[PDB]
Formats: structure tokens, sequence, C-alpha cells
């Protein structure tokens, strides 16, 4: 009796109090979104189970008897569109995610990582001393937002007339409201003409970058990427490689000036920002939404998933599990954070781990550091969160510099 509608605002307005009933009643439950039917999973075991599960696929290229696909992520996306953002690991099962992140891999490495440490600390510095020292301004278009687009565009050899293009189709793409749909594809066309340009840019002039890399990668066992793969895996290393670190660096701040006790905690030990990074994202995981396609009937918590049928994997409701994490609505930075599934859970690992923890890191520890009296410049109930449950964000936040 009365199927939820994840487009209303119980699941944008104290979202996750609406999680936390749904999972007492159900961890598994039938769904609507987008006009679609669906399942969505907000227990902790029984999202660790469907993760794991390989009979729900992650490839939305794939073709069944007399079925339609539709993965929520590809509103108004015309299909020569959607095969260029699909054709990449996190868009592949098994046989060909193997080979695909294997060969990347060889090249987007811990050490490459590492050696950019000077860099997105210089960078850091830069924004900051941008901002002035007095006031307020907005943290998020003054630094949560441009520090990780410099670091991937650097990464990536992506360059100056470029950046802040794909800021506003990044915006876009983000949200799937059923009116502006076409305006969705066609922010999703451009995102492509810039990626085609790029690479075919990056063959006719090679460098130390990471884009430049891939092009020249091979294995003896696994071959070469070919030119779709290429580009595929370029457009989600770029737009991957920024938007959740933009989200985790201004939900992260908002966090710790909203708990003025864990900000103190951390100011103290310096040690104890890796683990604040942790439960930030786990307190408030920015892909709070994963979708797999049942490729046959599964069974996820003592509950039949027929064939054909869309999950959405509710990461952001698991990490507030109360039989995984104890009083899962406190935020603290002290706890064990093992476990939670902001990364993912399983062969689609985040591979960008070590830079995104690189980065909040660096971050809140330089914004914090150089501004001793930070505060909040608006009330905390009015923070305005996105909309998205691809992807959990702030767009916008006042913060007063000297206080
Ligand atoms: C705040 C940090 C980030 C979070 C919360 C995050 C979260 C995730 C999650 C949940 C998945 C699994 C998706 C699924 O199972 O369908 C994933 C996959 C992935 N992430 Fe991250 N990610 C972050 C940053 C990055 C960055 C900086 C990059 C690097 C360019 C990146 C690259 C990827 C890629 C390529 C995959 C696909 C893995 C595969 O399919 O084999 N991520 N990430
Ligand atoms: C989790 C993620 C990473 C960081 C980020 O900022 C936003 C997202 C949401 C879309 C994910 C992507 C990882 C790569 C995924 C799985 C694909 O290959 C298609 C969907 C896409
Ligand atoms: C999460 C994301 C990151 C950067 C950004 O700016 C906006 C988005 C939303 C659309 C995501 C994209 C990641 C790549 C995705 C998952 C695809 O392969 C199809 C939909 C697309």
């Amino acid at each position: 009796a009365t199927v939820p509608d994840l487009e209303s605002d119980s699941f944008h307005v104290d979202w996750y109090s609406t999680y936390a009933e749904l999972r007492e009643t159900a961890p598994v439950t039938p769904v609507r979104f987008l006009g679609q039917d669906a399942w969505l999973v907000t227990g902790y075991d029984e999202a660790k189970a469907a993760l794991s599960d390989l009979r729900l696929s992650s490839d939305p290229k794939k073709k069944y008897p007399g079925v339609e696909v539709e993965f929520p992520a590809y509103l108004g996306f015309p299909e020569d569109v959607r095969n260029y953002f699909a054709t990449n690991m996190g868009t592949s099962d098994p046989p060909t995610h193997t080979r695909l992140r294997k060969l990347v891999s060889q090249e987007f490495t811990v050490r490459r990582v590492e050696a950019m440490r000077p860099r997105v600390e210089q960078i850091t510095a830069e924004l900051l001393d941008e901002v002035g020292d007095s006031g307020v301004v907005d943290i998020v278009d003054r630094f949560a937002h441009p520090l990780p687009i410099k670091v991937i565009c650097e990464l990536l050899g992506v360059d100056e007339a470029a950046r802040g293009a794909f800021g506003r189709w990044s915006s876009e793409i983000l949200v799937m409201d059923p009116e502006r749909a076409e305006q969705r594809g066609q922010a999703a066309r451009e995102v492509v003409n810039f990626i085609l340009d790029l690479v075919e840019r990056r063959r006719t002039e090679p460098g130390d970058d990471l884009l430049s890399a891939l092009i020249s990668v091979q294995d003896d066992d696994d071959g070469r990427l070919s030119a779709d793969e290429l580009t595929s895996i370029a457009l989600v290393l770029l737009l991957a490689g920024f938007e959740a670190s933009v989200s985790l660096i201004g939900i992260g701040t908002y966090l710790l000036l909203t708990h003025p006790d864990q900000l103190a905690l951390v100011r103290a030990d310096p040690s104890a920002l890796p683990n604040a990074v942790e439960e930030i994202l786990r307190y408030i995981a920015p892909p709070e939404t994963t979708t797999r396609f049942a490729a046959e009937e599964v069974e996820i918590g003592g509950v039949a998933i027929p064939q054909y049928s869309t999950v959405l994997v509710a990461n952001g409701a698991a990490n507030r599990d109360p039989s995984q994490f104890p009083d899962p609505h406190r935020f603290d930075v002290t706890r064990d954070t093992r476990g939670h599934l902001s990364f993912g859970q399983g062969i689609h690992f985040c591979m960008g781990r070590p830079l995104a923890k690189l980065e909040g890191e660096v971050a809140l520890r330089a914004l914090f550091g150089r501004f001793p009296a930070l505060s909040l410049g608006i009330d905390a109930d009015d923070v305005v969160w996105r909309r998205s449950l691809l992807l959990r964000g702030i767009d916008h936040l006042p913060v007063r510099l000297d206080g």
C-alpha cells in the first residue's frame, strides 16, 4: 500500500529520517522514480550484499529480450551520447571491467597521486590568498569548487579556456528533472564534444599527463584501450575526478562549523584529520545512491527482486544503519568508520580514493588553520542542499572569515 516516490520532498528534506522509517519497515522496497518502478536498498547488510552480487549488472548498454534498460542517470541523453558516458570501468561488468581497470591502474597510481601533493597544497594556498581575510565569501565558489577542478585539469592536461565551461554542464547533469530533460541531454553533448577535442589534441601533442599516458598504455595479455574506451575513460575521470571532491570539501566545512566540539578536536590534533574525512564521508555520502540492473532474479534480504528490475542501492542510507553504526546520526570524528560504503564495495571500489582523501585533508587543514574564527555566514537550517540522489552537495556556502 502506497509506494514511495523518490521525487518527493521526503527524500530531500531531512531525508535521512525518511530512510530510517523505510529501513525499519523493509530494508528492501519497491519505489517509483522518474516514472519507473525500482527497488531501493536502505539496509547496510542488504547494501553490501547487493554490491557484491554480480547478477546485478552495472552495464546499461546491455540488451535483453524485450527489455528497455533505463538507468536514471541517463535522463534525456541521446543514445550516441549515452554510450560515450557508458564505456568505462564504472559502466562495465567483467570481463570488460577487468581489463579496463587493469589498463587504467597501470597509469593512475598512488605514486602519480603522491607526486601531486606539493601542487595541491600550493593551489590550496593560492585560492586562500585570494579570498582575503575579512568578510563573507561563498566558500564553495571561491574554494571548494575551483580547488578540485584545477587539480583534475592538471592531472589530465586540460587548460584555461576550457575549465569553468564544464562546470555549468556538470551542474545541469547532476540533477534529473523530467521537465529539463533535453537541457540535460544538451549539456551532455557539450561535455562529449569537449572531451572528443581534448583527446585528439593530446594525440597530436602528448605530455607527462595521465591522458597522454593512457593513450600509449598497453598490456601483453589485455592489450590497449580502443578510441571509444579512451574517450569514455577520460570523460569519467574528468567528471568523477572533481565533482564528489567538491561535495566533500563543502559538506565537510559545513559539518565542522556546526559541530564546534569536533572542530576543536581537529585543530588540537592534526593526526585526527584523516579520520575526520572518513567520518564526513560516512555521515553524508555524496553518492547517496548507486544503480544496478537485475540481470537475473536475485534475492536480497529475504526479498526476491524480479529479473530486469532497476535497483537503487542507497549507500547514504546504509552508512546510517544503527546495526552497523551505533548512534548513526551523531557526527563523531573519533568513531571507527571502517566499513562505510561511500567509496563503494567490491569490484567497482573507487579508484580515486587516494586523491579524494588527499584533497579533503589538505583543503580542510588549510582552511581551518588559516581562519581560526571562521563561522557560518548563514543559519545552519538555511543551508540549501542539492536535490539529487545521484550526488549530494551544497552549491552555495556563505562563511565569515573573521567571524
Ligand atoms: C569524495 C570522493 C569520492 C567518492 C565519495 C567516490 C565514490 C565512488 C563510489 C561510491 C564508487 C562506486 C560506484 C558504483 O559502485 O557504481 C566510485 C567509483 C569510481 N570512482 Fe570514485 N569517488 C570519489 C572520488 C573519485 C575521484 C577523485 C576519482 C578519480 C578520478 C574517482 C574515480 C572513480 C572511478 C573511475 C570509479 C569507477 C570504478 C570502477 O567501476 O571500477 N572517484 N567512486
Ligand atoms: C560515484 C561517482 C564518482 C564520483 C562523483 O563525483 C560522482 C559519481 C556518480 C556517478 C558515478 C561515479 C563513479 C563512476 C560511475 C559509477 C560510472 O561509471 C557511471 C556512474 C558513475
Ligand atoms: C556524477 C557526475 C560527475 C561530475 C559532474 O559534474 C556531474 C555528474 C552527474 C552525471 C554523472 C557524472 C559522472 C559520470 C556519469 C555517472 C555517467 O557516466 C553518466 C551520468 C554521469
